[PDB]
Parts: structure tokens; sequence; C-alpha cells
């Protein structure tokens, strides 16, 4: 399928053990795009302030399109230095690795695989 339905546990940036996907454009992309498979991807919503506690470079998800199903398509764009590889969208968040953190809430997105 070119589109996949994902639930997104919500994290509170101050409950996030694993604070990114790794250390170039390519692989916070690879990486996150494996979590989001594996069902071990969580999102950050992004306020003033929570960018500076996560680790660079950044995986967004951006709307793409203005919602079957209740779900909002989105698609990644990463982030490096001021640096965007994509173009889309508002931001709905960061991605970050899932690992047992409690949510706030369930986000429901069609992301373009």
């Amino acid at each position: 399928k070119t589109h996949v339905q994902l639930s997104l546990p919500v994290l509170q940036v101050r409950d996030v053990l694993v604070r990114g996907f790794g250390d170039s454009v390519e692989e916070v992309l690879s990486e996150a795009r494996q979590h989001l498979k594996d069902g071990t991807c969580g999102l950050v919503e992004v306020e003033k302030g929570v960018l500076p506690q996560l680790e660079q470079p950044y995986v967004f998800i951006k709307r793409s399109d203005a919602a079957p199903h209740g779900h909002v398509m989105v698609e990644l764009v990463a982030e490096l230095e001021g640096i965007q590889y994509g173009r889309s969208g508002e931001t709905l968040g960061v991605l970050v690795p899932h690992v047992g953190e409690i949510p706030v809430a369930y986000r429901k997105v069609l992301l373009r695989k």
C-alpha cells in the first residue's frame, strides 16, 4: 500500500527515554520508518521548548493533505541544523522511539509510505 493507517502514542517530552532516531538525516528517516512499521514509534507535539529537549536530526510528521476514516494524511520530513529534507504542510509533531512510556493520547494518521 502507498498509505498505512497508524495510531501513534503521544508522549510528554520529559517522559521520552530515547530522544531521537540517530545521527544522519537518512538514518533518522530509515529508523523512523522501521519503528512506525514495528509499532515502536511515538509522537511529541511541538510547542515552545520541546525541540531543544530532543536530539537532532529531527523527524517530523507534517500534514500532506486536507482525512480518511478520521486519519490525517501525513508524511516524514527530517531537519538538521535548520535545513529540512522534504516539503510538506503543518507539523503534527516530532517522532521518537517508543520504549513503553505511557502516552497522554493517540493520534490517528495515514502515513504516505
